[PDB]
């Protein structure tokens, strides 16, 4: 294989699993075997929890500034190793090197950097009740937290979940997607090199059954999961039924992008293209229902198709590429099935729509950037998250209509509008039922900005100050300075 | 029956159920039939949700100060009707009238009053990213929330769950315990009289199957449950598996009270007695493992037994009573079984230990205030929440020992210490794994103080500013004022 | 006189001064003597401070909710007495009854109501340093605060200064403007009737020399002053030189209103008219430099002049009036001098410009709503706050030009823009150097919104949560639980 | 001289003054001339302001994380250069090298480090008013701030004032004490080397007349001063009278240390010694009134005198020294005058009391660690800040007495108690009128802990999150999305 035998990371070192099982990860651009990975057993998860409990104690006994400095050093190492990590991530995911070099590690490190600086600002409250009694709260570490990653942003998700957990004094056991197991181990090495105590970031490997081992474990105080809605429901159910864990869920969406008749149409078309085809369409927040007001529909669609024809589909290892293969053959089968469904249900195929099989593309999982026009709300491609490069374009007449149809979904992750008008921009966004809202842009996710889903697109949030607060638990302390007045007298 | 036929409260009025089923509520002091209550059907819950969705829209369209004033009026009505509500609550629960007159409605109204004044202070954030772009958040209502009450504090729990929900602009569908269905309807009437729109506080009735209808309903954004750990696990699992609802769980405990050798022993004994026998021992936060340092053990136990002998066991309708019956025969059977278990496992019976059956007591569910000495950590009465008036007293030698044994539990609701020493008071409390901690007192739960469980004693919190914040969901809005830089160029 | 002999309010009652001096207040619409008012002596201010210190102790010893309820009752009394107070305020100020009935008491009570509900939410922090030591803060009352009011909003300013002071547990000694001494006494009566302890709101009377007695007094912890810039500088200097008091200053302005070429011009003209002639032009935040982009200048000026001709100038006691006299003859002389200055320096007189002297107007201090066109940045009427009904209209070519000229002032109180464009609205406001900024509106001052000046227009803020916080002082408490390590060993 | 000709630091380089004036700084241990320093003229201050305005614009245009990284680099350079800076600071101040090596730069860098990490967490608010209108605030830089340092902690004060100013996007012009002008220039060099733009930290030099130039300058938005009460009053008066600047004042104190009869007396004596003789008694927060309860008075005084006799008085360049000379001959004359006053007014001289003149001590400004017993509240040494190594010990009988006498002062900087009792520790501290309160310790000033004075000991605060917030000014923005309803219709 390219990268050899891979295993677990427990107690500050790589470690053999005890399952007797392995799984393979491939390069989806070529079919090359990247690595054979040992799968964690139930005993291994138990050992990862004992290791995390030990490391968490040492980590939490440090001052907040000592934790800050160690996380700041981890940032330095991620910045130094950006290009090496970006190549590994490109191989494992199939995403273009132009993306992994500029986004995945950069923004992963950005969030660790943000929380490293905030580690000193976790404060409880104090409030008097009367001269003789007052309350103060402590914001204590939860303890051992579990993170379960997705394959579309492997190391970035590892960074985003581990950063607030560690900055708040927790340990984290992280399980990457079995589709993309490699880069999370490099993050574990970097945390150790930066000075993170043994066990504070452990990595276990395997499929959803290993995820279930984490979600069910009685020694884990909180589980944070990123993935599909239906898997997230099983994770949350098990996390609650097993031991009443706290939970964060970052799930899929069918996010609406509303292009109004007073939108900058060049800006709108750029936005729609970014919102549908970045990372080969494999982004939870993608604006995959593109609502366009009738009077600008033709002019907008023309601009969209012109930009789509300029997408550079190619080998993800080529820095000129800005669109590569999907992450797996299962992904490809699903996306092509949706394209078949769209065609059969009468949507108009305006661009793409087929697997690329010429020359080197045959050895990979390549689906062309695809655009459907004249879509209807009752179509499968409009109702369901595809998680691939398929834009559905829908005409509308009025603002109330667009808002009603945008909201008529059980998803609620993101939403966005394009309009030059002050009143319309804010009033439309205020009525959209989504946790992540963009005006005249799309896709940026600053470390300061809490992100998460309404409805079935998630529970809780990531990033922002609030997420650091939610990696602590509140202890309320009432101090009685006066005489205790007997109740039974 | 005493109080007649009772039913549902939907859309601003009492309303018939459509199940064809009823259930009875009794006075546990006398066995008198209090009421026959119609049980909500699945259709009724659907109707309660449609009604709540309609009312929530009108409620949220008001200004925060308009909501504040209406909730302040509800407070006035609760204060005026304190004694009538207290009698009803005494009849339904069996708790002494001296408690329901002074605590249940008073502190229920206290929390509504607190949140009414804070309804105007729910603020998002704003943060710039660069001159051309900034983020602001909205804290929007969740929508329709569900509350599921327990029978030990029926109207107080209805107040504590509905107050932050309504103050944040939500509607709530509330289901009281089938053991104590009556007082929640009076709160619904008061909210309507105060000006709360139809559907903003609906009441449905029935057993845990009606609770499951709420927990599973796709139109409900959040479920808040108070009850036993094992039921809470089923609620949270269903709330997550059905539609990824937000959840709050306030569950049971086995909370430790640590009496140190430098405790004020009079104060410690008063505290231990309050912490074990208020509300006939039916309080989730009760300090039911009483750890006492060896050098003061004998002097402390003597003081405890002297106070226990002065408890006034009697009819709860008599204002001289400060200890009445348990809430049900099922409660009595369970508690007596635990007393049997304690005796068989070798704990020493120091007080009580038997059902009272003389004179009027035979018609009720009365168990004497019970104290066990010389207890061991491996005993059932020490390991498991009894939810009845049974104190377990445990000797210890050292501070580290007491803290280790106090923490060696899967419960984590409350904890407390009694000591005159500054350093010891805070350092011991900081090491105890509980969300609710008391120093030289017990049991007070100010509206300012967030309360909830560590470990399997809960998820999330009630009361405090934080709980108002957690009845909103965060919408992040990024405003791009500059040119959108194309990603696909 | 109309309202008779008036005096001081100290220790919960009206009280004679000991200066041997009085001053008269008149109705500026008629010249009628309203009242003869006893002026406080230095001994009286000393007595007001001793009285406030005593009342503050009782007030602060109450719970926050007890203070909340008493302030909520004060709100009820202000709402009930709205019309009686509005007539008194109209007589004393000359402002139209249509304003005092709808604005002055309503919004004064609004801010007391807001802070009454927030009185329970004043919280310190807690932060650990290490296992053996932690910090908590207390937010303690400042003690005795001084408020010095202006004559344009007498009772509203009394409400806005006293509300956060009292809600935070302080006492306040308030001195109204000698021009408008009457309504502050009614507020003192209402606070007493609502349950505020004696001395918690005292009223002293007189000119700026009595204000200086307050600013210099060593027993006063904070002074809050609203008035002109040059007086504010003397107040702040004396407040600091005497005893290092905390200070709030709400001073005058020359606030710019920028009407862009893509403004709704009807909206812009309505805004400009409100921003210049409400309260007969006597508002610190008025938009008295009206910048209009050249391409819409003529159309905008036409709309402005049409609205100005529809202003109903009349007796302020007539509810049909929406523009009455200025507050004093000194005001009139000053404003007419500015009109003379504008004419002499070459500004074009487009409306008004003269004293009204026909019929009843001769007995009052009436100056017509005045508009100058073709103004220049170097004109006196453009550079200096007039505090009267004089709009200066200035043409501009570019957005950078308007922003540069709007900012080229030592004032910095308010600013505003009118534009339909999303990007322009926010980017222009972000560059304007003012504390109070309005987009597509003007003049609303919600209780939630902190208001105050940049540059020489003020220090500190009023309203918003932040102002409640700034009526407390921070006490930091470090608790050492471990052994103190000797420094000298 | 030892360190040569020194001058100003403006626009990223050392720069000649234009006053034609210099002043000398000496080593107070030897009388050696350390440097001849050019004094800034009025033109130089004007130039420093123009330079700061230019640098502030570039600094504020960076992202918060870009500012964070540059300040983090400044921290690295301060840590690397700790020993070189410590020697310079020892030479200039006379404080022991054991102090400057371990405290001055360490804790100065600590606060820069703290604020560097928090630079990303400065957030405004957002609050809706109604569906059609909402408010958001911006926390904008003040602009150009002035810092005026004291000679007892020259570089630490430069760090503590410049850190929150720069982290919030301001520039600062700093003037060190003319007694200790050297180390502030090294900080300016370090900021430049770390990447701080030219003009963002400028240094001007001279006596109080140069301080007055800063306090009066119309281009400076805020002045922060640390020094004596009487100078602080003049600074605040001029800062307000000139242009209504915001102000922070950290002034002197006469802080009480209360040793109760249940204090750990070893701990109390260590604390009292630290609280009186660190930095040769030249600390604003020193506990210079030591109240001791009568029953432990003799035992406590014995312990104090035993520790005082073990103080190592010596050359500050010797690392074995922990007590050196005072900072100047003016300091020495003043302190000796107070010792004379204490003796004449009848206080009992228990230790020290004289200038050391043997051997090398004759060439320095050495006063022995001095202790007075049997002091009275009416003595000059008890009433007035000495700012030298003179402890006044006062007996008391009751807790109320100690608290009353501790509070009977116009100072209010710090206070502290020593007691093993939980109730007494908190209840006594809650009643003491001081901003900085210590329980069973003294002198630690964590970056998290806001510090400042009550009464005439200061205005505003330093350190803590609150101080970062107070280096911004609030801009409130109301966005009207609906139709503007005409007021004049
Ligand atoms: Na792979
Ligand atoms: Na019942
Ligand atoms: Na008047
Ligand atoms: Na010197």
């Amino acid at each position: 294989s390219v990268y050899g035998l891979q295993r677990l990371y427990i107690a500050g070192a790589h470690a053999d699993a005890t399952s007797g099982k392995t799984f393979d990860t491939f390069d989806p651009a070529t079919g090359e075997l990247l690595a054979r990975v040992q799968q964690a057993s139930a005993d291994d998860v138990d050992r990862a929890v004992a290791s995390a409990r030990e490391g968490q104690r040492e980590w939490a006994a440090m001052t907040a500034m000592q934790r800050s400095r160690i996380l700041r050093r981890a940032v330095e190492l991620l910045r130094e190793r950006n290009d090496a990590l970006a190549e590994l991530e490109m191989r494992d995911t199939g995403k273009p090197i132009a993306e992994t070099r500029a986004v995945d590690i950069v923004t992963g490190a950005d969030v660790i950097e943000y929380y490293a600086g905030l580690a000193t600002a976790i404060e409880g409250l104090q409030v008097p009740l009367r001269p003789e009694s007052f309350v103060y709260t402590r914001r204590e570490p939860l303890g051992v937290c579990a993170g379960i990653g997705a394959w579309n942003y492997p190391i970035q998700i590892a960074c985003w979940k581990s950063a607030p957990a560690l900055a708040a004094g927790n340990a984290m056991i992280f399980k990457p997607s079995e589709v993309t197991p490699l880069s999370a181990l490099k993050l574990a090495e970097i945390y150790t090199e930066a000075g993170v105590p043994a066990g504070v970031f452990n990595v276990v490997q395997g499929d959803g059954s290993v995820g279930a081992l984490l979600s069910a474990h009685p020694g884990i105080a909180k589980v944070s999961f990123t993935g599909g809605v239906e898997t997230g429901k099983k994770v949350m159910s098990l996390a609650g039924a097993s031991s009443l864990k706290e939970v964060t869920m970052e799930l899929g969406g069918k996010s609406p992008l509303i292009v109004f008749d007073d939108a900058d149409l060049d800006r709108a078309a750029d936005i729609a293209v970014t919102a549908n085809f970045f990372s080969a369409g494999q982004v939870c927040t993608n604006g995959t229902r593109v609502f366009v007001q009738q009077a600008v529909k033709d002019a907008f669609v023309e601009r969209v198709l012109a930009r789509v024809a300029r997408i550079r589909v190619g080998k993800p290892s080529d820095s000129d590429t800005n669109f590569g293969p999907l992450a797996s053959a299962a992904q490809l089968d699903k996306v092509l099935g949706y394209i078949d469904s769209g065609k059969a249900e009468g949507a108009k195929l305006l661009a793409g729509g087929a697997r690329l099989v010429n020359d080197h593309f045959a050895s990979g999982q390549y689906v062309a950037p695809t655009v459907f026009g004249d879509c209807r709300d009752d179509m499968r491609i409009v109702r369901e998250e595809i998680f691939g490069p398929v834009m559905s374009i829908l005409s509308f007449e009025t603002e109330d209509e667009a808002i009603a149809r945008a909201n008529a979904t059980d998803y609620g992750l993101a939403a966005g509008v394009v309009t030059e008008n002050l009143s319309r921009a804010h009033r439309a966004i205020h009525r959209l039922e989504a946790g992540i809202c963009w005006i005249n842009t799309w896709g940026e996710s600053p470390a300061e900005m809490p992100v998460g889903g309404y409805k079935q697109s998630g529970v809780g949030r990531e990033n922002g100050i609030t997420t650091l607060e939610h990696y602590t638990r509140i202890k309320s302390v009432q101090v009685e300075l006066g005489r205790y007045q007997p109740v039974f007298g």
